[PDB]
């Protein structure tokens, strides 16, 4: 939790909004060091102590974290008016707007490239004990040399478990991936479409599962089918996906 004097932030354009308020470019230029980018989040105007708490712990959990594949706290503004977290500035923005707006721009081994480093964050944030609950592409973000953060610390992204039982796990955060996944090799298509909500929990019940994305390597698509067991117990950990990952990337051939 590194305070930071407001002085040293630049607030330039709005990039988003979120459940909690606005989302800034800046500068922070802290004193003899080079400036660098950041991501600026605010509370929406009006905050009572309550809420600001409540904003403050997405600082604090972030902070327990130092891994190149979740976003990183560079501090909060917290002695001054109004509050503000300060991470680092992902010029992408979230994935799954990203992929969608440049739809085959990517090549298959780049993609690959993307879901390994997602894959590795999650190994990080599951050897922490902390179930992420909320993993989709919109929560995921992407810096200008196309390295991929997790952010966001909803049923087509769901476990049947989580959702039938409330049963959240790191197992069923291994479901979400696999939903990733599918959205990745699709450039940001929606999972099940224009399917409702129910339609999706009877279709999965039944053991339907989405196929392969076009032009889809056969063993990703299979990778995808594994993350997506019913049983969650027979679901790779996020360790074994990223040694997957790896001897794709390791052996091109494969895909
Ligand atoms: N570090 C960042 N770099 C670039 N864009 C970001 C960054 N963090 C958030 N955003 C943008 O702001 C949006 C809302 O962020 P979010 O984390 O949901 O805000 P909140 O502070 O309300 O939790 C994101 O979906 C993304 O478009």
């Amino acid at each position: 939790a590194k305070e930071i004097d407001v002085s040293f932030v630049k607030i330039e354009e709005v990039i988003g909004a979120g459940e909690f308020g606005e989302v800034y470019k800046g500068r922070l230029k802290l004193p003899g060091k080079r400036e660098i980018y950041v991501a600026i989040k605010t509370l929406k105007a009006g905050y009572s102590e309550k809420q600001r708490r409540d904003f403050l712990s997405e600082a604090s959990i972030m902070g327990q974290f130092d891994h190149p594949n979740i976003i990183r706290l560079e501090g909060v503004v917290t002695k001054s008016r109004p509050v503000m977290i300060i991470t680092e500035f992902m010029e992408n923005g979230a994935l799954d707007s990203f992929l969608r707006q440049n739809d085959g721009q990517f090549t298959v081994i780049q993609l690959v490239g993307m879901l390994r480093g997602i894959a590795a964050g999650m190994k990080y944030l599951a050897e922490m004990n902390y179930v992420h609950r909320d993993l989709a592409a919109r929560n995921i973000l992407v810096n200008s040399n196309l390295v991929c953060k997790v952010s966001d610390f909803p049923v087509r992204w769901t476990a049947p478990e989580a959702i039938a039982y409330r049963k959240f796990t790191s197992a069923s955060d291994v479901w979400s991936y696999g939903i990733v996944m599918w959205e990745v090799m699709s450039f940001g298509e929606r999972p099940y479409w224009d399917m409702s909500n129910q339609d999706v929990i009877n279709a999965i019940e039944q053991d339907y599962r989405l196929p392969p994305p076009m032009d889809c390597p056969a063993a990703l698509h299979q990778l995808m089918l594994d993350c997506w067991q019913k049983d969650r117990n027979s679901r790779p950990r996020f360790a074994e996906i990223v040694n997957t990952l790896d001897k794709m990337i390791r052996n091109p051939a494969s895909l």
